[PDB]
């Protein structure tokens, strides 16, 4: 649900993205981009959306905050599309989100170049971003969902520079992380899938809009 919101906000002209999931953490990953500017547009049972390539990463230069809730489906992937460019954002969620761990994410991006921090407490929600995700050799954790290697592998793709994610420790959604690429791939930006170790984005990519896509 979430994953083709922001893959589409990045991507190059407006896409369509149904089966969504009719939740929280979805509305979640909407308010985000709206936030930022992005426009999207759900359907009757908010089964569909209609989301605005930005073209490039979520873009917002205002300090804004956003709320995730007890996402962790979009919270971060969220944080890290941010981290590319120039964004100044602060993130935050719900009383259980603030002990949900996003080292190993916020760890990633920001050795790309990404510009992150702790309003709170090391690896919580509260985190403020300033973009600047440029690229270079990674290692990202696997477990905690793949919203972490899912995040950098649709951020970095973007970044001017040539990304490489290594896998530190074992993936949680080793499968899950082949649709990040998938659903990449089926938007315009595709990246190197090295032996699960490392995942390796072609730096200055740029999703385009493939038109209607199904989210499953």
């Amino acid at each position: 649900s979430n994953r083709a919101l922001l893959l589409a906000a990045l991507a190059h002209g407006k896409t369509v993205l149904t089966n969504l999931l009719d939740s929280d953490d979805v509305r979640h990953m909407l308010n985000a981009l709206t936030a930022l500017g992005v426009s999207y547009t759900l359907s009757a049972d908010r089964t569909r959306c209609e989301i605005i390539g930005n073209g490039g990463p979520l873009h917002a230069e205002g300090a804004l905050e956003l709320f995730l809730g007890n996402a962790g489906t979009a919270m971060r992937p969220l944080a890290a599309a941010l981290c590319l460019g120039s964004n100044d954002i602060v993130l935050t969620g719900e009383p259980r989100m603030k002990e949900r761990p996003i080292g190993h994410l916020v760890d990633a991006l920001r050795l790309g170049g990404a510009k992150i921090t702790y309003l709170e407490q090391e690896n919580y929600p509260p985190l403020r971003l300033q973009g600047g995700f440029t690229g270079g050799n990674v290692d990202v954790d696997g477990s905690v969902s793949s919203q972490f290697l899912t995040a950098l592998l649709m951020t970095a793709p973007l970044a001017p520079e040539d990304t490489v994610i290594r896998i530190k420790g074992d993936l949680v959604s080793k499968p899950y992380i082949d649709i990040t690429l998938n659903l990449m791939k089926t938007f315009g930006v595709e990246i190197e899938n090295q032996h699960y170790q490392q995942f390796v984005v072609k730096g200055g990519q740029s999703y385009q809009s493939p038109g209607t896509y199904l989210v499953e």
